[PDB]
């Protein structure tokens, strides 16, 4: 029997859509239930609903405060049974109290080698820091920053901006978080 | 015309050594010319006469003050007509006085992912804050902290100590700092 999983997202759903494809392969040990957001308007829920993952939205202005809307959100878990919850671009923090029926079992992915740049502007902030690598994090979310899963880096070239590096981190993003999805649920880069 | 570079060491020389090697190869665009040391039990010096490099050890106890060490240094060095200077486990801080003359042109290899762990026991620190991947950095050293100019990344493996993931740090070391003297002179990595 493989995980099942829940993916939160709020916006596009790059790396929620990396997740359901490889979870599509023979012998991959999770299965992607349904995808969560905060936003109708969140472009991942498309792409979720064309590969066939029910979809769920729960808008905070629809309730009297976060702790209804957490509310909600836990009580439409708990009828799919996720064994693991994959954060992929959610923006709305999780209480204490929402991770704990969860707790060791939350995941997230930042596009930062944390703890470097653990908020926003990760790749900008690299660049003005002269790195020249970089690259992202999956951790678990704990009752800011549980233990880290897994990394990965890339290169930072001459002449990168935030947009350029931020699409090359983002293959990576690809790549690692069904890879530390893999590994829960069941040599070296130079640049000069 | 090479590159005449004079390299500092405190102890084994083992990047030392990785740049002396490196710098045999037909059309490699810099040359060694000296390695100076403050210390005379510097398992370096050998390694460098062994290979044909003079040697130099200034100690600073035989100097009435750090300036006349500098000083004396300054005056050895100008007769060596380095084009670059590189720093490979040499312990003691250069003043900005010492800098001046060779402004941009002194290299130094660290081995964190700067400007993670800039101090010491990097190793131990990385996997005190569980990261999955480690590494090191070549930078410039300014009139804490010039310009980094190139870094490599290595995993931190299940069961890793600061021993073994130091091991291998230390081999990324000896790629890294050739390769920062080449580009000088003249994909991604996943951890889960
Ligand atoms: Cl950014
Ligand atoms: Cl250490």
């Amino acid at each position: 029997k493989r995980n099942r999983v829940v993916i939160f997202i709020s916006g596009g759903g790059s790396n929620m859509e990396a997740l359901i494809r490889a979870a599509q392969a023979p012998g991959f040990p999770a299965e992607i239930v349904a995808v969560f957001s905060d936003k109708a308007e969140a472009g991942g829920l498309a792409k979720a609903e064309a590969a066939g993952i029910a979809t769920q939205v729960f808008k905070r202005k629809d309730f009297a405060s976060k702790e209804a809307h957490e509310d909600a959100i836990l009580a439409a878990l708990d009828v799919l049974k996720p064994d693991i919850i994959c954060l992929a671009g959610y923006m709305r923090l999780l209480s204490g109290r929402f991770i704990a029926p969860y707790e060791g079992r939350i995941l997230n992915i930042h596009p930062s080698l944390l703890p470097l740049f653990p908020g926003l502007h990760t790749h900008q902030r690299a660049l003005d820091a002269g790195m020249k690598l970089a690259g992202c994090t999956v951790h678990l979310v704990t009752e800011d920053e549980g233990p880290i899963l897994a990394q990965a880096a890339v290169p930072v070239l001459d002449g990168d901006t935030a947009e350029t590096l931020a699409a090359r981190v983002l293959k990576a993003e690809h790549r690692l978080y069904p890879l530390a999805l893999q590994k829960f649920a069941a040599g070296m880069v130079l640049s000069a």
